[PDB]
């Protein structure tokens, strides 16, 4: 509805709006202007800017592309020092490296495969809190610190009325308070971690700042202790009814068992945006209770693709573990799904439940090698990095690459005859 | 009354709800969402959480757990910021690592046994007060240090309108207020040290911090002066009528004889709860008013079980002494229980009462070696650790152990490859 997000302007007085979008590496980011610019012309044709501002949007003889905002996904944004509004967009000219649009194409591809209507996910990502963080690195040192009034260093040091005595203790924290609250609860929001993980991601920040703290998403932010995962749950529908529940193992079904042979045969790959950093990495690496056994079951809680048993039928689900909140929530979406919807096509089998020591069975995959990895890559490649292209990637990177080997061949040619004499 | 739990989110507007419980250690844990969540399904099925947050709770292929709010236990929560509200929980799945859930086993073994239907017990605890606590350890230096407006060494000190001459001595400051305060008295409280101990432990602090100053448990918190003990009185009942009042020494009876015996057998392991911390046993150390004598009596006070004798029949209980306020509330009030459970059963006898010089008859006990307090935990072991398991420990711990095992058995393997060479 244009008209409703035309008359929110007046219903909260807004003197600016914000627009809204997504990077590649995983972060949100924002532009605004007057709220008196809103016409109906902006509804059928966005906001043109120029694209030269980004090193991969863009390039000098095609100097003109669009934001697209939408008239579903209006909000007043509260945290601000006046009235004013946000507004999520897509981008386009196009366009192929918008995270957003990526992440639609697969939600057609499960309709236009006639396989379900709908997908029926939800999150619970963990994040990480600090007062005083300091990160540098130079030609001479390299040192990341942090501290918080929670941590298990704190209660042997001074302060400017004493030590509260009241500390955490190392893998001893488990007390804190939820929904970790305003940018979920009074929006009642429920939907999957699409459109909803960046106004957390935001919200997390904004409101520590606003008391006197700041907030994090990093995988492995403290040694010894636990991390920012990004868990979730995970399910299929039409017509009104769950897809995934049945009569096979934990109540699941033989297309729930299909999805989840698409995903173990994938993990290797949805790792590049589920785990999109070193520190998740860290966060992966062997201990008693690591998420890296590509293993699905009911019981043996360090496999990475657990069933959701329930009571209801309704509330037959998966539990997916693969990943760190330092991930890209729009391309993970994309990725897990696109595993998913060529399990079905294959008719693959996730093999026994794992109900034995920690990890094993299946894990497997597996052969040792990068030169495997790429042949999995050049053999399936359909659980993988499924449809589009990429065509307004490879267009924008050239026009910065035609400058780079401009620079570079310059270069070569002065090292050259460098090595000549 | 799930109605009243409810009725209240709305006569005291409360917009978010903490969850409370209390860890192994001693210490009290939290976490709260928007009171928007609030429903009929949490009343009979509790929050489900990932339990690989804390290294005894759960597991990798059993990463979901309960938390269980209660819904006679609900209050206001007036020291926040804003309009809230807390509510205790069990915790299950399962499960006996829940200290609540451990001491309410006692409380079912007391009435199941037939012995009584109810206990009448109360805590007298002590705690300490600071403005600079400062505490560091590392590989060069290691240091504790306080300081207090109070305290003995600050009046030969400057200040920024000069000193106040009015600071109390060593073992002389015993001019403080009660009830100190605002957790007990617009409660009026009046019940066991259960419940009632973890609103006191935070309230102390929370009222500290918001006068400029902090507060702590800490047994031994300083040296040559008086520290955080753990003082109690018991008693037990059924049909409304103390069952402790008789016509045996300081108005005790047969069945309170058999309690204390009980106790006196049970102190040398009652300890590992109510003596928690080094500090505990720096305060249990050799001294004129110390309570280490395991010995009972109504006139030597250094004696670890006084008899309360009363004017009133209902008012005649027992006293123990053998603890301070670094322990766990609900472990203590599990374990003191289990012995007196068990001394009426094997009827046994505490000997004459203490009316000599300050330590001995009984103390006794007692053999003087680990082989042989070992041995009495392997033939009286009943008045001891009496009752359940420890599965849901186990469980979650073999989890743990075996990420912790597959790192030190590679490390192994290393180590022995270096020693052959």
């Amino acid at each position: 509805s244009a008209e409703h997000v035309l008359t929110m302007l007046n219903e909260h007085a807004a003197a600016f709006v914000r627009f809204e979008a997504t990077d590649a590496a995983g972060a949100s980011r924002s532009k605004s202007i007057p709220a008196q610019f809103f016409e109906k012309v902006i509804h059928a044709r966005g906001y043109l800017e120029d694209g030269e501002v980004n090193a991969g949007a863009a390039g000098a003889a095609a100097s003109d592309i669009v934001l697209m905002p939408e008239l579903s996904t209006a909000a007043v944004a509260a945290a601000a020092a006046a009235a004013t509004a946000a507004v999520i967009c897509d981008g386009g000219a196009a366009a192929a490296a918008s995270p957003r649009y990526i992440a639609r194409a697969a939600l057609a591809q499960l309709q236009a495969a006639g396989a379900a209507a709908g997908l029926l996910s939800a999150f619970i990502a963990d994040f990480c809190i600090f007062g005083v963080p300091e990160v540098i690195n130079s030609k001479t040192i390299s040192f990341p610190a942090s501290t918080t009034a929670a941590a298990a260093d704190q209660p042997q040091e001074a302060a400017a009325g004493g030590a509260a005595g009241a500390a955490a203790g190392a893998a001893g924290g488990a007390a804190a308070a939820g929904a970790a609250e305003i940018c979920f609860l009074p929006e009642a929001a429920g939907a999957a971690a699409a459109d909803n993980a960046f106004t957390l991601r935001t919200g997390l920040q904004e409101v520590a700042r606003r008391y006197n703290a700041i907030a994090s998403a990093a995988a492995a932010a403290a040694a010894a202790a636990a991390g920012a995962g990004s868990h979730s749950i995970w399910d299929v529908g039409a017509a009104g009814t769950n897809a995934f529940a049945g009569a096979s193992g934990a109540r699941a079904t033989l297309t729930g068992a299909k999805w989840l042979a698409g995903l173990l045969a994938a993990a290797a790959a949805a790792a590049a945006a589920a785990a999109a950093a070193a520190a998740a990495a860290a966060a992966a690496a062997a201990g008693a209770a690591a998420a890296a056994a590509t293993a699905w079951g009911a019981a043996a809680a360090a496999c990475a693709l657990n069933i959701a048993a329930a009571a209801a039928a309704k509330g037959a689900q998966i539990e997916n573990k693969a990943g760190a909140a330092a991930a890209n929530p729009y391309l993970v979406l994309a990725a897990t799904v696109a595993a998913g919807l060529d399990g079905i096509q294959s008719a693959g089998a996730a093999a026994g439940a794992a109900a034995a020591d920690a990890a094993a069975a299946a894990p497997s995959e597996i052969p040792g090698k990068m030169e495997d990895a790429l042949a999995a890559l050049e053999q399936d490649a359909e659980c993988l990095k499924a449809g589009l292209g990429e065509a307004f990637i490879r267009a924008a990177v050239a026009a910065a690459k035609y400058e780079l080997e401009n620079e570079e061949t310059d270069a070569e040619g002065n090292k050259f005859l460098e090595y000549f004499i």
